[PDB]
């Protein structure tokens, strides 16, 4: 599992945002288990979570995610 | 599982976003499990949760993922 | 599993959203499992959900996604 | 399972969106099993959901992604 | 399975939605087991789901999907 990122070198890149929530609940990433035997979970990246969710430019650079999840019996 | 990533090198990438909600509820990425023997999962890459969810942009940069995921028995 | 990405190198690129919304319920990525044995999953690459969803410009970029999943028995 | 991309290298890629809803309910990639033994999901690629959805272009650079999915018994 | 993309390098790609939508329910992409044995199912590509589903310009860059589902037994 192996990952390699290489990067070699007007309003530009700029978000407004205005929220308004009366109530929010937001759970972001979550792994639950009730009542089991084996739960293998691999989160990768950027994960934005919210009532109001603003991503923006979020790998200009290189980025990289490798991932092996699992189980060997 | 590799994953390479290479980058070599007037309003540009502006995002505005209003938003109002009485209510919410937002789970992002989530595994459950109830009563359950085996779950392998991967999640990579971007996830944007919202009930106003924007993404701009998201990869400009190269951007790799690679992902194994599963069981041997 | 591989994944190579490479990159080599008036409004541009602009969102407006505005949103309103009473009540809100997001998932996102969910994977559920009652009673189960063996359940494998890959998310991979981007994912918006939003009770309003922009995305705008996800790859500019080279992106590159691989997956492998499953089990050997 | 190889994904290779590359990239060599008015208003231009804008969006408006104004979306109203009283009650918004959404799954965005969802894998549920119920008494299942063997469930093998893979999503790629950029998954957009809402109820207001935009994707505006999506892969202006090179975009790879590579699946397989399955199992070996 | 590979895929490979290269990428070799007035109002143009704009967009305007409004939406009003009173209720929504969105499923997005979903896999849904009930006492079932064997499930392999593979999403690859763009997706947009939504009471409103907008894409423009999804693929203007190369774009190579290659997908490999199945078992064998």
């Amino acid at each position: 599992v192996v990952a390699a990122a290489e990067k070699t070198k007007t309003k530009e890149g700029v978000l407004y945002v205005g929220s308004k929530t009366k109530e929010g609940v937001v759970h972001g990433v979550a792994t639950v288990a009730e009542k089991t035997k084996e739960q293998v979970t691999n989160v990768g990246g950027a994960v934005v979570t919210g009532v109001t969710a603003v991503a923006q430019k979020t790998v200009e650079g290189a980025g990289s995610i490798a991932a092996a999840t699992g189980f060997v019996k």
